[PDB]
């Protein structure tokens, strides 16, 4: 039973920045040391964490689903998309807290908190959900799972597909449907495609684009009602239905549409 870094969700603690890795232009995988090479993180599988620091004068908080998980000892690691200053003309100023994670040199520390979130997967199908952060979980076992994710919304599935994927007990059929903008903004495609092949009796894999490529396999627009159906399981199975997504995608493109599908409001839940 190893020692747990998150030992109060009260406390912030401030972890050493040991690697930086480029994935692509705007994507970067970040790995801090935890305390001890022999700690592990202490972060319930359906749980974040919290990134704080003071930006220009305010304190900025942001929620982040690491890529590691408690059976890595000595480390975290986070997968960050970098929301660059003068790139989008909407948002000339970019991200605060990705580009204060891309400006971070090798050990300079940041604040994690947790673990945090109202959803726990207790494992082989029980997903235990909080109504709100007072009141107590309500336990729902079931068959499958429904994952809508869009952009960085990828990791908080990774996490519950993995923990299930390596339990071989655990039959747990996940769906995912996976929204980006192009192709390039696919976070983690090889991981998935690589789930896919090794796990696909419990694992359907399908993807889609605002602005698709000619060659392209998958689904073309916004989420709607024909791919919630198709790539995602039936109502009557009494799935539960994990999203996280940017707030227009979940408002416009999502509940709206499990709600014509037939989803119970109380089997949909948002990261
Ligand atoms: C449960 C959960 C888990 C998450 N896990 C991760 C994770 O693993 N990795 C991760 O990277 N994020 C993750 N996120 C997202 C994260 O919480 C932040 O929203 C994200 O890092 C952006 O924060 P920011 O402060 O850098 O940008 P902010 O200052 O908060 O603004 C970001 C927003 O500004 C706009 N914007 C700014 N610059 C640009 C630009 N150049 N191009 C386009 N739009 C732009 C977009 O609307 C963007 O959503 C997670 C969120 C949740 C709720």
């Amino acid at each position: 039973t190893p020692a747990i870094t998150l030992e109060s969700p009260d406390i912030k603690y401030p972890l050493r920045l040991i690697d930086r890795e480029i994935i692509s232009h705007d994507t970067r995988r970040f790995r801090f040391a935890l305390p001890s090479p022999q700690h592990i993180l202490g972060l319930p599988v359906g749980q974040h964490i919290y990134l704080s620091a003071r930006i220009d004068g305010n304190l900025v908080v942001r929620p982040y689903t690491p890529i590691s998980s408690d059976d890595d000892k000595g480390f975290v690691d986070l997968v960050i998309k970098v929301y660059f200053k003068d790139d989008h003309p909407k948002f000339p100023a970019g991200g605060k807290m990705s580009q204060y994670l891309e400006s971070m040199q090798i050990g300079d520390t940041i604040e994690f908190r947790g673990p945090s979130g109202l959803l726990v997967y207790q494992g082989k199908g029980k997903f235990a959900i909080r109504p709100d952060k007072k009141s107590n979980p309500i336990i729902r076992t079931v068959k499958s799972v429904g994952m809508i994710a869009g952009g960085t919304g990828i990791t908080p599935m990774l996490q519950v597909i993995r923990a299930i994927m390596k339990d071989p007990d655990d039959h747990t059929v996940c769906h995912l449907l996976f929204a980006n903008q192009t192709e390039k903004d696919i976070l983690l495609r090889p991981e998935l495609e690589e789930l896919r092949n090794k796990h696909s009796a419990r694992f359907k894999l399908w993807y889609t684009l605002d602005r698709a490529p000619e060659a392209w396999d998958y689904g073309q627009g916004f989420v709607n009602e024909e791919m919630i159906r198709d790539h995602l399981p039936p109502p009557e199975e009494e799935p539960l239905v994990l999203m996280c997504g940017p707030p227009p995608m979940i408002q416009y493109a999502c509940l709206p549409n499990l709600d014509h599908v037939g989803h119970p409001t109380e089997r949909c839940f948002v990261f």
